[PDB]
């Protein structure tokens, strides 16, 4: 079997476990060996892993950067080895990349803000919990949300990163609530942060504050159905993973591959 490598930012997040599962299923179907290396949200690890894979002479690198700015040197190493690179979910700011497969995260952030305007109103007092700085996902969601802040004249009380992490989201939101008890709505750039924020708000007696997440993870979907999470923006991580392999196969066969394969997003609310 030929080997495709998948270098994933972390497997401590259900979104990325699903991404890996889609890649694996597709690899199995197309007859490739898939080597999955977990970067553990660590730029040093990501670099070591890519170096290892380039010396193993993998045929294609699928990479979900830890940091879109920091991954340039890892990608240049694959470039020097003539191993084509396909980015999944997050972009590489520098380096040669054959194809990028991700959600329209600008649109996602706009959709999230637009729903907050629908339910909390024009001029709502909002807090944004940002993802990992340096990731195109967080940057784009922030851009999309700012479009909503402008459109609907939101009062942004605070916008701070909680690193796509549930516990950080809890600690950051707890902290922000003390400064800004008048918050009316929160946009958390993933469901893990959203669920942390929800826990901080319940603790402070502010469970009336509307929260919108991102990803539509099983825990996000459950939280919507339970009435705790106002909404989430559903992504299709299995499809991002699968497409990565499908395009890797294409590249290897010399077929023409798009520079970008956008993957659909969907506002999810309780039915
Ligand atoms: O798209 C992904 C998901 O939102 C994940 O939960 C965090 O990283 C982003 O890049």
């Amino acid at each position: 079997k030929d080997t495709i490598a998948l270098v994933v930012s972390t497997l401590n997040n259900p979104f990325f476990v699903s991404l890996k599962d889609g890649a694996q299923k597709e690899a199995d179907k197309l007859g490739y060996n898939l080597v999955v290396l977990d970067s553990q949200n660590n730029p040093a690890k990501e670099l070591a892993n890519v170096q290892d894979l380039t010396v193993r002479g993998v045929k294609i690198l699928l990479i979900n950067p830890v940091d879109s700015d920091a991954v340039g040197n890892a990608v240049k190493m694959a470039n020097q080895a003539n191993i084509p690179v396909i980015t999944l979910d997050r972009q590489a700011t520098k380096g040669e990349v054959v194809s990028h497969i991700a959600s329209d995260n600008v649109l996602g952030g706009k959709i999230a803000g637009d729903y907050i305007a629908k339910k909390a109103g024009e001029g709502a007092k909002v807090i944004e919990l940002q993802g990992i700085a340096g990731t195109s996902a967080a940057r784009e969601r922030g851009e999309g949300f700012q479009q909503a802040v402008a459109a609907h004249k939101f009062n942004v009380l605070a916008s701070q990163p909680a690193d796509f992490d549930r516990i950080k989201g809890l600690n950051v939101m707890q902290n922000l609530l003390t400064a800004h008890p008048d918050v009316q709505a929160v946009f958390a750039q993933n469901d893990e942060m959203a669920l942390g924020a929800l826990r901080a708000l319940q603790t402070a007696g502010k469970s009336d504050v509307m929260v919108v997440g991102f990803d539509g993870t099983p825990d996000g979907e459950k939280a919507v159905n339970d009435g705790k999470l106002a909404a989430t923006i559903a992504q299709l991580p299995d499809q991002i993973g699968a497409k990565g392999v499908e395009v890797a196969d294409k590249v290897l066969k010399g077929e023409k591959v798009q520079a970008k394969y956008p993957v659909d997003l969907k506002l999810v609310v309780k039915q």
